[PDB]
């Protein structure tokens, strides 16, 4: 079902954002929604290369910081580079198969594209500070804990992944496969984009933002500055990530696009309320490993579940859901003089 | 099974180039192939936006151009528009599903990314010169004499992208899928990766090398220098292309990384002669569409047929195949000003 490039002369402004006929004239002079060409613009107009920045000096702060911060730091830093992996290969493998129209199919190249600048990034970090990368690049894949607060990202992935597999080559249908009955069910694939969508939406919205307030921590003591330039350009990269993902959802959700995607958003409102819950519970279990040797100046862990709490609710009702946690200030206003 | 995080830990350095495990670390400290590290390199000091080009004058030397050489322009670039379309989501959809080792999995991405810039560039140039770019874009997808040019590309990455989904899905082995028997194997895959890589080879190589002889012939006469500037900056992400697929497909066929693809290439190499002798004939049937109307002084048939043929020699010879056509020196040299 899937090609390259479909022999159609379609509509592309009439088109559905996803399992409509595959692109194949990459347009820009038009659009159906402008927010995606929008977006493309504003990325590359923050074009940024990690190597530009001069993080040499972060060796010798790295090397004086009390080492239960040296772990708070790198623990941070090797949960960063994990999630910027994913989000490299992912979006690109799991979104443009589906994409039916020009502007999101090359938004989601150009978002895919600077998650692999934010990866090449961490390394230049890494190997500037840690003389042996090895050592924190190995932890990655086998740290009980990353994998405790990961759990669950490459999941919604390969599902989606795999049942597009089986739509492109079976089509819907109950079919036998080796004695097997498999049925593919276009409303199911629809839900699994779907929440697949509120997981990367709250994977950008939630899960970096975490991290940044570690990062930024160091800053305001005057530590760490140069991982904290590069930590700031990914941020505001994010914004535009984020911006994406709750143009996407909304836009699913109000029915505007396909009406079976907002009876599918309306039926999963409960899923996605206890998805979203999860996420936060994970970060905030990620704190006790973060601060089980002591906190730091500005930043422990009673503050952290705070700001997740704070930062969960602000993502939540954004993409129209309702809040988990009760109302707060911001608990670290000082972190917006390095966001927004 | 493909996944977009491989729980095993595993030595990214011992892994084939293709069907090995899919990459988790996105690491960029440590390279089996540094070639793929230095091209991701250079490709990011090259960025441009086609934007910041100003193609002004060219609304007016188009304007003045006569009726045959405005059809000499826009057949060759609603072409070019066709091959970056494909070529900005073929590589992304095929081939990263399969690559195994960081360097190549990222450098495949940048050059997909790079390619989205020409797809915007061309949107760029056609907004400027013609009143409604809808004749253009819309005129590409039907037709025919184009989609006779193009005849290849998007049936090689539908058929391997279609073997592999059978593959991650069902594995190697003879299967009963709804009553059909559909044999799987690797062996099979591999050769079907091998001559996608020759075809992309292939167009890289030589139908961008047409195309730009037919940009810069208006250079040449002072015209289109708007449009030049960007063909000049496309030609220069171009060579950084074509450098990747000949270092692939050479890597491969001298048995360093998969054995199995050095006796691939050897016993596949007249199936890879071949489709350069059918590419470089689909190049020259194109010349009666593209001078159908009337020739340029420089430029008509026979100099199209001449260069198509010197540059197929060069494009088969640097990947040691044998070469089809009689030498000859370049029958067009001014070309060389412009490529460098
Ligand atoms: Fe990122
Ligand atoms: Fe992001
Ligand atoms: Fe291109
Ligand atoms: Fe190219
Ligand atoms: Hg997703
Ligand atoms: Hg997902
Ligand atoms: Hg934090
Ligand atoms: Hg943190
Ligand atoms: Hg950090
Ligand atoms: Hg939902
Ligand atoms: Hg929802
Ligand atoms: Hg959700
Ligand atoms: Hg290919
Ligand atoms: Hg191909
Ligand atoms: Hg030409
Ligand atoms: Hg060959
Ligand atoms: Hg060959
Ligand atoms: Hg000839």
């Amino acid at each position: 079902a899937y090609t390259t490039f479909s022999a159609t002369k379609n509509d592309q402004l009439k088109e559905p954002m996803f399992f409509g006929q595959p692109v194949q004239v990459a347009r820009y002079d038009q659009q159906k929604y402008d927010i995606f060409e929008k977006l493309i613009e504003k990325q590359l107009s923050f074009f940024w290369r990690p190597e530009e920045v001069d993080v040499s000096r972060d060796r010798i702060d790295y090397q004086a910081l009390p080492e239960h911060e040296k772990h708070i730091f790198i623990s941070n830093l090797k949960y960063q580079t994990l999630l910027d992996s994913i989000q490299g290969r992912s979006p690109n493998v799991a979104l443009l198969p589906l994409i039916s129209i020009p502007e999101l199919e090359t938004w989601v190249e150009t978002w895919a594209f600077s998650e692999t600048i934010h990866s090449r990034s961490y390394t230049h970090i890494i190997r500037n500070i840690v003389n042996d990368p090895s050592v924190v690049f190995d932890d990655i894949v086998t740290n009980e804990q990353i994998q405790k607060r990961a759990e669950g990202i490459s999941s919604y992935y390969d599902e989606l992944i795999e049942m597009t597999s089986y739509w492109h080559l079976l089509g819907e249908g109950t079919h036998t496969v080796n004695g097997k009955t498999v049925t593919v069910s276009l409303r199911e694939l629809k839900k699994k984009l779907y929440l697949c969508l509120m997981s990367v939406n709250a994977l950008e919205a939630i899960r970096y933002y975490v991290s940044f307030a570690c990062s930024f921590a160091f800053a305001e003591r005057e530590l760490m500055e140069g991982n904290a330039k590069i930590i700031r350009l990914i941020a505001r990269d994010e914004a535009l990530h984020l911006t994406g993902t709750q143009h996407m959802l909304n836009l699913l959700r109000s029915g505007a696009d396909d009406p079976e995607m907002a009876e599918i958003a309306e039926e999963c409102k409960q899923e996605c309320y206890d998805l979203f819950v999860q996420a936060a519970q994970q970060e905030k279990d990620w704190a006790d490993y973060l601060f089980r040797d002591g906190s730091m100046i500005g930043l422990n862990k009673d503050i952290l579940c705070q700001y997740v709490e704070y930062i969960t609710n602000i993502r939540m009702q954004a993409v129209g859901l309702d809040l988990p946690f009760n109302t707060r200030s911001n608990p670290i206003p000082w972190i917006n003089t390095w966001l927004v």
